[PDB]
């Protein structure tokens, strides 16, 4: 890898979410290394360990994620991996 | 259009979520939904997958047959169809 | 209640942080309404839903959990539930 990162999706609903957030990863060309949902009391939650085998802009990267969980009344987060490493 | 369940059984999971995850991708199919768990000395995962357009299950049997023994699991396909 | 939230948190090791994470979490006065962990990856994870009667302070919170999850060498993040139920 040359990039790896920890996104985060926090919302109501679960429907349609894990194929839009799988779908918007795809899209920007990343690997999906590991997933995971939970529904948490009342909200449906999903986190994924995504990477590249390219270094990417995390600017530009953070911004579509939010932008894109905005569409899907989703909050998404997403934290470079470099934190830990 | 298209919906199916793909089943997967092999030794080690390492590298098979983002293998597996990424022919679905390359194939075009929708991840509706997804589920993994560690088994005795196997990991297994699972999705639902999904299309607009029709699909031929005769080719992507053979597509995910023929890509899990690149990564040493076993890969099924089966339509919803299948599960009425 | 009059406060309700999101936390997760993001680490390389789980040793101690389930205890540490729900220890701060009762010292600050807030209810665990939900909990779940998970090994994701490289990474240990684990997400709770608190709350609290009282209305609290997001800016001060965010703050306090982000302090508390360096001294365990984990990235905590805190979400208020209301950008998820409030008209605009
Ligand atoms: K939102």
């Amino acid at each position: 890898n040359a990039m790896k990162a920890i996104i985060t999706v926090v919302g109501k609903d679960k429907s349609g979410i894990v194929a839009g957030v799988s779908g918007k990863i795809a899209e920007l060309g990343l690997n999906i290394d590991d997933i995971s949902q939970t529904v948490l009391d009342e909200y449906f939650t999903m986190m994924a360990v995504v990477s590249s085998d390219e270094k990417q802009d995390f600017t530009y990267l953070r911004n579509e994620f939010e932008a894109f969980g905005q569409t899907l009344n989703v909050k998404i987060n997403i934290q470079s991996a470099a934190i830990f490493e």
